[PDB]
């Protein structure tokens, strides 16, 4: 597959997105952030595999950055692959509580630390996190970025562009619109919503969600 | 999700597994089994070793004997049933240049193989041609002259799709030349079975043409 791509979204806001081969489909994206505060690195969510999360780590240190943290926003490998290879490196890894157990049952690596409540902070401030409820997973948690008013939705929130909800295997489709009013309840000034999967787009991007989440419900 | 076969003829199944893509949704992929008697082809294996272990417990709990798998090209996917079927001492067909490819990257290789660009597998069951370039640039077609079915695998896309799909292998400027080789062929299609997605006409063909050229430009 082609490597991971590393773009600036906004100062200090870096987009890493990875790229798998899908035989009989085609080239699928998945995205994460890197957050820069002076020279402290903290990433959400790992790229979709150990090596392009080795290429993302050397973004980082290639830069002199000292990367203090990842959080993963469900237990899901497009958002955890890389938790793995950081424990490695003695990187602190974070996930809900809930996604951590989760890990945990299904014999995957878990992260080193972890959050108990609906809301949490990373970098003291610099990221926000947020259990807004069930819906491309009973585990999704999303990112919000106070400076740069950039919502991370992960795998709750589609693109524009797409036309369905994605992989609904362990999705609570009933549930998932409730969870996204739940996200637009905190009057979060949004001015970009990063999707886990394609482009980045507004917060009209929560509303196309809704409406995706309402359509499939019936 | 586990593997689907349902009959689409007299002798002829359709196999469909599936794959969990983890931001689309599920993918599905398309296979055969081709019945001589009681006597059993595979046209191309489950993408997964345990799929075909399905297939394989589906045929022989039916009293059929497994002879042979046919595999149209070398990518991950519909090899390493070849893996599975070599342990089990079933033949395993490919194009010699199928073969090597696979072999080239340490892969599982087929038990057998044919050198021309057009090979007869079961006593005139299953006639097996390479057209050129395409999807991949190894991939092959088998054409079935009892039900008049082609198998084009992911040489060919159904009607529904809207691209070449996984195009990362592809010769696309290739891909307009192979398919006309086919229709060279003259066979009497009444049908065609994409590698992906739902079973239909000739004219699928037609529609592959339109995606590649396109592309090509
Ligand atoms: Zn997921
Ligand atoms: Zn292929």
């Amino acid at each position: 597959h082609k490597p991971l791509e590393v773009i600036k979204i906004e100062d200090g806001v870096y987009l890493h997105t990875s790229f798998k081969n899908i035989e009989g489909y085609g080239l699928v994206d998945s995205n994460g952030l890197v957050v820069l505060d002076n020279n402290q690195a903290y990433i959400i969510d790992t790229p979709w595999s150990e090596e392009d999360t080795k290429l993302l780590l050397s973004w980082a240190t290639d830069r002199g950055y000292q990367v203090m943290a990842s959080i993963s926003t469900h237990s899901h490998e497009d958002r955890t692959a890389g938790i793995k290879l950081l424990n490695s490196k003695s990187i602190p890894t974070y996930t809900s509580e809930l996604t951590k157990k989760l890990l945990a049952r299904e014999g995957k690596p878990v992260p080193t630390h972890y959050f108990k409540d609906d809301e949490f902070t990373l970098g003291n401030g610099l990221i926000e996190l947020y259990y807004p409820g069930a819906g491309h997973t009973e585990d999704n948690i999303v990112a919000w970025l106070p400076k740069s008013k950039i919502l991370f939705g992960g795998c709750l929130v589609r693109s524009h562009e797409a036309e369905g909800l994605g992989y609904v295997g362990d999705a609570s489709i009933s549930s998932w619109a409730d969870s996204i009013k739940n996200i637009v309840s905190k009057k979060y000034p949004i001015q970009m919503v990063v999707p886990g999967h394609g482009k980045v787009g507004s917060s009209d991007i929560l509303d196309h969600t809704i409406d995706l989440a309402e359509s499939a419900s019936n």
